């Protein structure tokens, strides 16, 4: 069968915005069909169930979101809502509230927006984040997160200050802190994914290349953090940026990306939330910001960076590994896998 997938990119160079492509169950192939919407770093991606995408947008000397319709294989813009400074990193959509959430690294911000009937946003509340770590990257507040924990409350990740946070959402479109967790120094917490049952959660260190499992609590709202593993190989003493993190719909497979080592690390989790690093496997190309499994989860697509391209694997359904299928599909300056689901 054949499977859409949105690329988000950075627009330094060559990309021109927003790429689609498709994947071919069958034939085993992955391609880059063309641009879907020109626009200024559209970094990170989200869709809703109305089939309107989300993105990250530059405009000048402004950033924040962009609103587009899709129809078919193209995209429509509804209207953007941007702000003095730099655009953010992160953008998740909430089905039940019509609310968008963004994160901004340099500001240390979470914003919240609401979704008109049309799809077009409104921005209703900004939170200032403060605070800073040991490491040169740690300078002040960085959000890089903002998505919602099972029991719909929003968890945001500062890896500026080590700390997540969990907010409670009014309908209004505001936030509330509920708790924060805070991470040993230099951990740099960049994204978050949860357990089928709400159970758990595993949240990607970036700058200490870590995993840390915690236990969610509904009652609380809160974390307890249950152990910690490694994301590359003990000796690797060069640099190394762990990003994205997913986990397989049956919750038996966690994966995360290596910005540096250059691979997938794959792990099984097994008892009480606990990791075992299974495979460590190239991403055929340079800094690999993100992926994802496909709809099936009988594949994987991951995009480099550095090296505009795409890299596809077969994925084992019982043993969660991976395995090379094609490498090297033109994708301009790709950070961000967004499969339509």
């Amino acid at each position: 069968m054949q499977e859409r997938i949105l690329f988000g990119t950075y627009t330094k160079k060559t990309s021109q915005g927003i790429y689609q492509g498709t994947l071919d169950t069958t034939a085993k192939t992955l391609t880059n069909d063309g641009l879907l919407a020109a626009t200024q770093n559209p970094t990170y991606l989200a869709l809703s169930a109305k089939d309107c995408l989300y993105s990250v947008d530059k405009e000048d000397d402004e950033g924040g979101i962009a609103a587009w319709q899709i129809d078919g294989q193209t995209a429509h813009k509804l209207n953007t809502v941007v702000a003095p400074g730099t655009p953010p990193a992160y953008v998740a959509v909430d089905e039940a509230r019509q609310l968008v959430y963004s994160a901004n690294y340099h500001k240390g911000t979470a914003e919240v927006m609401k979704i008109a009937a049309d799809g077009a946003l409104t921005l209703t509340d900004t939170v200032q984040h403060s605070g800073h770590g040991p490491r040169p990257e740690q300078d002040g507040s960085h959000i890089h997160y903002t998505d919602l924990t099972p029991d719909n409350r929003l968890a945001v990740i500062d890896l500026g200050s080590d700390k997540v946070y969990v907010y409670n959402v009014s309908d209004a479109g505001q936030l509330s802190e509920q708790s924060v967790l805070t991470m040993e120094a230099g951990f740099g917490p960049r994204h978050l994914v949860f357990s089928p049952d709400g159970q758990y959660a595993f949240l990607a260190g970036e700058l200490s290349s870590q995993i840390a499992s915690l236990k969610y609590d509904t009652q609380t709202g809160a974390f307890t953090q249950l152990g910690i593993v490694k994301t590359i190989p003990a000796d690797y003493t060069a640099h190394n940026g762990a990003a994205a993190i997913r986990l397989s719909h049956d919750g038996h497979f966690l994966y995360v990306s290596n910005r540096g080592y250059n691979t997938l690390a794959v792990f099984a989790v097994t008892a009480d939330g606990h990791l075992t690093l299974i495979q460590q496997i190239s991403t055929e190309g340079d800094f690999p910001r993100d992926f994802d499994l496909d709809p099936t989860e009988a594949f994987v697509v991951v995009v480099n960076q550095n090296t505009d391209n795409a890299t596809l694997y077969a994925r084992d359904l019982t043993s969660g590994k991976l395995s090379l299928l094609q490498k090297d599909v033109t994708v301009p300056e790709g950070v961000c896998v967004r499969f339509l689901e």
